């Protein structure tokens, strides 16, 4: 439950864990000792993550960084640096320090090597991770990566997009993907291990034998999802719809509100861009009102791209349902997404699964390629 | 004044003038007094900007903000903040503080309202401000705004691209711009008021009357440029190329070295593979540091082009300095518009000789021209 | 916040290196605003534009301490037991020192600490009923006895109008004569000006931190209070658990002398362990090792899963832990004389984390004072209320 | 040489080089690798200290730290770290990082270990480094150190005190030290190698075989002092006096102004009523900006004492250069010990012409002299 946590310091600072490694790397780079054997510094950092893995409530990493997440695996940050260093030679610089984005690459690679025991579940944030904002799947190169990985693991698609239990509009969003599944996975027995998650934990779809997605009976997973009052989801939405009107009235912008079942959010109409900071304001506006009305149901409000949405689902709950349904632990569960800020919908997955922060679908092909290289 | 500001604080920290205003606005944000009449705070900020225009090296603003730019005009920051807030209502925010890009637009509007004495020269960075990087000018709304300004004052195009003294290749880069000039900027005497600067300050061009750009000779304006012989420019070309060859080997990049007269470059090729943004910063400082090792004082410029590196023996500030010496216009009535206003960019040296407007994409240039015409 | 068992559990376990880096989160919140106000040059003009809006959040935090904008900005705000008039506190403090005429030197942390104390004093418009004093370093130098006629005159006049107590950390088991020798000049002034009034019955002394209690006699002598009168208010602690705390602490004071080789000794008491330095033929112990050791003590106590109320603190040149804290001492006094929290104040010098008087901010108004010279300025302004 | 400027960012961080080491030591303390073999980091910092000694203008230490000074000697920062660590074990700390003041002891120890080549001139700030502010000399343990050090090198006392060229006034400050010289430093000729400087570079005294000071002839050393005429000394004295008269009114000070030939200051009334340290730091920058506004270029110094402020015609750096030219001593063989090395102190300009030990009490000076004698 991260609804209450939305500290001002938790917003202005980018990421507490990644900046923790940058500032240490900055001091190392400044001392002109970055290119020498820095395993003495990296291993002490590597040991700290281990101590946090064992005692996440009283480790020294907790005393330094107060708002750390929970580590599910032993992170070989020493091996992650050498592997990333020898490739790009980022250490060869003498005037440019390491960048936040580079340490995020090193942090992502450290969570991949920690899967030396294996990996059972792998989920993707279909939007901005597989294809740009709203575009359809057309990259045939990474479709081969997902098909080969499905033969040895479960593959799920968890996206905040909602189409209200209509397993036909999701076809056009993935038609090129299932086309590759019919050519390779249909003969194999792995096609039954591919699942599609709509809404954020409200619509689930499987995969038949003809490379098409179909709905799942509600009785097969209604018990796994902690159920929620019919009327409470309406109150959450009614609160938001009132908050967005104030936002559109408080800031004269060219957008309108869109209403759905168990999800709403404003979308700019023909489109005229809305300032990124305003959508940040609207998330904290909606959250503080949900806390005021003492609502405890799982919800989410994210600032993805140039459109704001509020779902009565949770991307972490969708990860929790599949783990409880497929009998998969958290240490053998991964997720790939882009909205990993405090106002993003992929951040809750840090509480129940390993995470990989990605900025563009190209980095996912770099992620999946390094996965099966083991 | 050689570029000696290759400091670690210059790379790590952002613009000193903008972040100075952001921190004050954040304290006005957390104090919950942002929405109330903050003119008492905004008037004192102007009081510092006025005194800095008089004593730039002894002002209280220089004591607070070091390495601060030079204000050629008195900046009306109180008006600019009022009119910006009315446009976008940034102040009504309760949980998001004023950001960096907003203050960039506020200082741009402040530097636009400062032109009460009149504008006499506009300069435009070609790539990334008039059209995307590596594109030809394809816009009719922008060319219509420029046509009206061309009758009021002189307009010039100062770019970093370089085709060796070929006016046919320059008109190809902005075809639809001369097309609009041929329809509305011929009957008036403004067609003799348009200029184009190739390289960075090495090739000068002008517009002939029959809808096509032509190249001006060298002997007419070479005396205004600083005298740098052909041997020194080639050593700058050589010590650079030796530094790039280190960068290709050091980081193993699929990058090519483009060599031309008075310019060295670093361009990749598709099998375009993207060089890492940070090795460009590292390679620029390597070339700048290597040049001053040999005690060179020739006006050069090494910059990062977002996706590539280029080192020109011309200075984008020299081009503005050349046109100021040709048209007999003081630095108070000269303005520049560019996207490379970081320490690694090439539009930054224009802070030393002209008013500067910071822009990130062509859509903001059109918004800057509309506001600059309602005067 | 919640009951005192919840706040003490977080105070001795939820510390952070970032939080311990900044002395106070609330005072630093005002320094950044005044810094930008000083940097914006607009500080010397009429800044009621900005100050009034700071009060607005201070009032909103008094009515809603858990979901206020002040709790959004500062994550670890305490709980305001009253409405702080920071606008009048700024005007009154500035009209005296005129710190706003400075052009090249911003306001400092210690100055905003003074203004915040004056704001907490002006907030006692509803009256005051209890006033407690950290004895050492606020009533007299560290380790000294009471010796200030100006301070005795202020406490005596306040004693006739309200109850007076002294919460210290010095732990003499039950020898009131040893406490009397520390304040003999204070009871001497009380004998000449307070026996005529019935105010000497309103004077109390708290030995250790909430472990021993004494009251003043009609003969100006200090006497022990019967334990059957107040032992029930204190949260009881098992004799096995207290010796568990003293032993687990005593072990680290040997490890800190082995790591750092200090010429220091370890004093062990019932419900008290100490780390004192040796004489010169007094040796000086570094301040950071003392801060380091307190974190070591606190870190080790939670590792052994002890949840009893304790207080590891830094005494400038000393390091002690006591089974009990000053917040428990205030609770017992508040339960004894039936006094609401809003009409109780406490003056001390150790208001940092790993400090002595820090738990007081959870159940009373607090004044952060550096030396007895500053203590007079607090009581002199307190007498100016009526 | 000229006295440089300052920024508000530079006034906050007392010493950039010390602060440059704390942030590195913090991340070492933060990485959990502080107590391990960190020699690889210590040797690399030395590599920058060495490369800055050989090439002070273009070094990576100059690129990282802008306001870095001139290293007259190679600084062995690695051995100074182990030596200070083995004494206090500040590295075994698990929850408190190394502090600013501990690195000061390390930088002082690193500058002491750099004197393996030898010393030729030792200089002491009399006030606050030899005795408390305004007290006569009274220590035999420190007198034995100065006496034993007067044998091997020249020792001078450079203090901002100013008694009008009469040795008796200065002697009352150094009475117990001179009586120790008669017992130990008269049988040889070591008393002839002792010097005392009244003011920053105005008054000079030598020791006599009777353990007594005498004013040296002005003709024997005044040619090294950069001449400053009566009109220029009085303009600094007046421009200062006007600043203090406003500082008294602005803050309602209970203080007075004292005027001397070549000197002026602000002292509190006798009662010794405390005067705020902040308004003292404010009066420095008030006068310093006012002096540069009137284009004054004479050597001057406005410093902030413990309980008072003073402005003197001359700086301790020029006083050192007088003695360096007097006894023909090279720069790399000079050393100085002072208490106020902040940007508003009389001992800061020493960094431009000598090595420096930064202390804060006479007990730390003994720790410096004991470590110096044990080489
Ligand atoms: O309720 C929904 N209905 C339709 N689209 C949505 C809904 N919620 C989010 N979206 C959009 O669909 C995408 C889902 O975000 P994701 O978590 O990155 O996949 C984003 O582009 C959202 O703006
Ligand atoms: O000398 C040149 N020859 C060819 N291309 C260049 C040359 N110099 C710069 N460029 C490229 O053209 C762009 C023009 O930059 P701009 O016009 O300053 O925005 C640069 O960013 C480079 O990509
Ligand atoms: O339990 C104890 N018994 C005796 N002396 C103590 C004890 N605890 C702390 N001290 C010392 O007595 C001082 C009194 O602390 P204070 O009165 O809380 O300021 C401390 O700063 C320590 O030097
Ligand atoms: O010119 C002066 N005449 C008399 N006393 C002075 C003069 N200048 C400074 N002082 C005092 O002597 C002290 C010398 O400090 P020092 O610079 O550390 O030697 C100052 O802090 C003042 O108290
Ligand atoms: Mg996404
Ligand atoms: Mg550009
Ligand atoms: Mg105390
Ligand atoms: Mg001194």
């Amino acid at each position: 439950q991260w609804n209450s946590r939305y500290s001002y310091n938790q917003l202005k600072n980018k990421d507490s864990l990644i900046m923790f490694l940058v500032e240490i790397f900055r001091s190392l780079f400044v001392s002109n000792c970055i290119d020498k054997n820095i395993d003495n510094v990296l291993l002490s950092i590597e040991e700290m993550f281990i101590d946090h893995y064992y005692n996440p409530q009283h480790s020294r990493l907790k005393y330094l960084i107060d708002d750390v997440g929970i580590f599910f695996t032993k992170l070989p940050i020493t091996k992650a640096f050498h592997t990333y260093n020898k490739k790009y030679r980022i250490t060869k610089r003498l005037y440019a320090p390491p960048t936040f984005n580079e340490v995020r690459h090193i942090l992502n690679l450290a969570q991949i090597l920690s899967l030396e025991e294996g990996l059972d579940l792998l989920t993707f944030d279909a939007n901005e991770t597989l294809y740009p904002d709203g575009h359809d799947f057309n990259d045939e190169v990474l479709a081969s990566y997902i098909s080969c990985l499905l033969k040895k693991m479960n593959i799920a698609i968890v996206t905040a997009a909602s189409y209200n239990n209509d397993a036909e509009k999701y076809q056009k969003r993935l038609e090129n993907l299932l086309k590759y599944f019919s050519k390779h996975n249909i003969k194999d027995g792995s096609y039954k291990n591919f699942y599609v998650m709509g809404g954020e934990s409200n619509y689930l779809f499987k995969c038949n034998e003809e490379a098409t997605l179909y709905s799942v009976p509600e009785n097969e997973w209604r018990h796994y999802k902690k159920f929620v009052d019919y009327d409470t989801v309406q109150e959450i939405l009614n609160i938001s719809e009132k908050c967005l009107e104030k936002v559109i009235k408080d800031f004269g912008l060219c957008a309108q509100i869109q209403r759905k079942e168990k999800s709403i959010g404003l979308v700019p109409n023909k489109n005229y861009m809305i300032k990124y900071e305003v959508l940040e304001e609207a998330v904290i506006r909606i959250k503080k009102e949900i806390i005021k009305n003492k609502i405890t149901a799982p919800y989410c409000a994210f600032n993805g791209g140039q459109d704001l949405w509020v779902d009565v689902g949770n991307k972490a709950e969708g990860l929790l349902i599949l783990q409880k349904l497929l009998k998969i632990q958290k240490k053998k569960c991964c997720h790939i997404g882009d909205q990993f800020l405090h106002s993003g919908n992929d951040f809750p997955t840090r509480f129940c699964s390993l995470t990989l922060w990605v900025s563009n679908p190209q980095e996912t092909k770099a992620c999946l390629k390094s996965i099966m290289h083991l």
